[PDB]
């Protein structure tokens, strides 16, 4: 359990969408995150990969505001406490809104996976993961902006997995967190995107899969990485 409460770029920072305050406030600041009512700070589960909620989290609606990154930049995105329990990837994934990101239809975002990171060693079970790497690193993670995507308004769709019940059907715990962005450069790359409730199906192997035994590989789900990433 846990979400994205700050976002770095640049040297400026962003604040999260509060999902632990602002929900109960009558006017709650604008910010890039997004809305969600994910209230308890869970997770979409597999029952859910092929509705709504799976696209940026429970009933999320977009973020007020946008923030400029470079392409070719980089930005970090800041959780609150991960707990090493919940092992599995860290994906990042961008898709263009072609329009206000704020008024997006987010069924109509297709994702592009820019960054994701699986099973780093396995010489203890249940091994080091890209969620262990993000607690070490202050728990949080930072993606590069592929240098060659067209500016415009994306969604970054930032997501852990958490596996540590994904030995059973509709175990794995998707933590997907989304924020607007305003890209700029020479970019030209439109990369071909996945919708959001298309990204996974409950026997993925790297979604339906058992941690307690010594892997000697983790298929990270969702598409091909993108070969203009990072
Ligand atoms: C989430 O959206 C559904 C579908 O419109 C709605 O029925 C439900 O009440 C919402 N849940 C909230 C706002 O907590
Ligand atoms: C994008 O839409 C939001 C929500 O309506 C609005 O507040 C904001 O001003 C818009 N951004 C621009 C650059 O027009
Ligand atoms: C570490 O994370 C906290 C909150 O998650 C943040 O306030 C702080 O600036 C971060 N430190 C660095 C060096 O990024
Ligand atoms: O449009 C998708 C396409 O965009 C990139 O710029 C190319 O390098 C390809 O490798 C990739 O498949
Ligand atoms: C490691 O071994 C497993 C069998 O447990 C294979 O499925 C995998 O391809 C790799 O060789
Ligand atoms: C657990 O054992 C497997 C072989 O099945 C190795 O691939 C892995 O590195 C770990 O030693
Ligand atoms: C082990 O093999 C799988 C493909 O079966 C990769 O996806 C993984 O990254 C590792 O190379
Ligand atoms: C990942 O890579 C494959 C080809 O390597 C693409 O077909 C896909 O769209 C994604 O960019
Ligand atoms: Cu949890």
């Amino acid at each position: 359990h846990g979400y994205v409460q700050n976002i770095v770029i640049d040297g400026e920072s962003y604040s999260g969408y509060i999902v632990t305050q602002f929900p109960y406030e009558s006017n709650p600041p604008a910010v890039i995150g997004w809305a969600t009512t994910a209230t308890d700070l869970g997770y979409v589960d597999p029952t859910e990969y092929t509705n709504a909620d799976i696209i940026c989290h429970k009933n999320a609606t977009p973020g007020a505001l946008s923030a400029p990154v470079a392409a070719g930049g980089t930005v970090e995105l800041q959780w609150t406490t991960w707990p090493d329990s919940h092992h599995g990837p860290v994906i990042s994934y961008l898709a263009n809104c072609n329009g206000n990101c704020s008024t997006v239809d987010k069924t109509k975002l297709d994702f592009v996976k820019i960054d994701a990171s699986g099973l780093i060693d396995d010489t203890t079970v249940p091994g080091t993961w890209a969620s262990d790497q993000l607690i070490a690193a202050n728990n949080s993670w930072t993606v590069t902006i592929p240098e060659t995507i067209a500016p415009g308004n994306y969604v970054l769709r930032h997501e852990i997995i958490a596996l540590h019940s994904a030995e059973n059907t509709d175990g794995a715990q998707n933590y997907p967190q989304c924020i607007n962005l305003e890209i700029t450069g020479s970019g030209t790359a439109s990369p071909t995107g996945t919708p959001g409730e298309e990204l996974y199906t409950p026997t993925d192997p790297g979604i339906l899969v058992n941690i307690y035994q010594s892997l000697s590989t983790y298929v990270i789900p969702g598409p091909t990485l993108w070969s203009g990433a990072a």
